[PDB]
């Protein structure tokens, strides 16, 4: 199964509105998904995260050191962060004690953004199908309400005086089974099994393949992009 990857835009413009591009922090980083994006405009990354299996697996790069520490307690050295990234939900954090955390590793002018990505558009007639599968047939299975991350962030109490991050996308080239590939992913898809006993993917294939065309053909798949960011302390 594949995912989306946040593009080199995105890294890009963080490397633009940090203070400096010498340290990035990977905040709950898994198994290393955002962190060699951030390493290509970062001379050191530090991405952590609490899971001792996905840093056992993270993806190995020279420039980015992975720890299992919280994102509130990275045992990082004061002062010593340009950006630091939240991408994969701030799962598990206690923002007041991760502010305190950030505000601790900050440069000055260091910047905070909580990344997330919206629901995927292909074009309009692939889309009516996947909305009737994501707000129709699994309505009832989404999994439990993450206010925050469901905003794109726009909910999050945010302490830092913000910056209006650009419009950006999540941009991949799929075939149809790549696609239902991805929609297996959805939280969404596996509670809609666990209650039913009957795989939705295989119930809306029909309507999707019409839509699709001829399955083996790649498509343009994107996913809008959220962020909230600031800067943590003034330059």
């Amino acid at each position: 199964a594949f995912r989306p990857r946040y593009p080199r835009a995105l890294f890009r413009w963080l490397g633009e509105v940090a203070p400096a591009r010498g340290d990035a922090l990977d905040c709950g980083c898994g198994s290393g998904q955002a962190s060699l994006g951030l390493a290509e405009f970062f001379e050191r990354v530090h991405a952590v995260d609490p899971g001792e299996a996905q840093i056992r697996q993270a993806l190995r790069h020279p420039r980015v050191t992975y720890a299992v520490a919280p994102a509130e307690d990275t045992g990082l050295p004061p002062a010593s962060v340009d950006v630091a990234i939240a991408a994969q939900a701030m799962h598990w954090f206690d923002l007041d004690r991760f502010w305190a955390e950030l505000r601790r590793v900050a440069r000055p002018g260091a910047v905070f953004a909580a990344v997330t990505y919206g629901l995927t558009r292909v074009d309009p007639e692939v889309d009516a199908v996947v909305d009737r599968l994501y707000h129709g047939l699994l309505a009832r299975d989404w999994p439990p309400e993450r206010v925050h991350v469901e905003s794109g962030y726009r909910t999050l109490p945010f302490p830092f005086p913000e910056l209006e991050a650009p419009p950006l996308e999540i941009e991949e080239r799929w075939p149809m089974d790549a696609f239902l590939g991805y929609l297996g992913t959805w939280s969404a898809v596996t509670a809609h099994r666990r209650r039913t006993g009957a795989d939705p993917l295989a119930e809306i294939a029909p309507a999707l393949r019409a839509a699709w065309g001829t399955p083996e053909r790649p498509l343009r798949v994107t996913w809008p992009i959220a962020i909230r960011a600031g800067r943590i302390l003034p330059h």
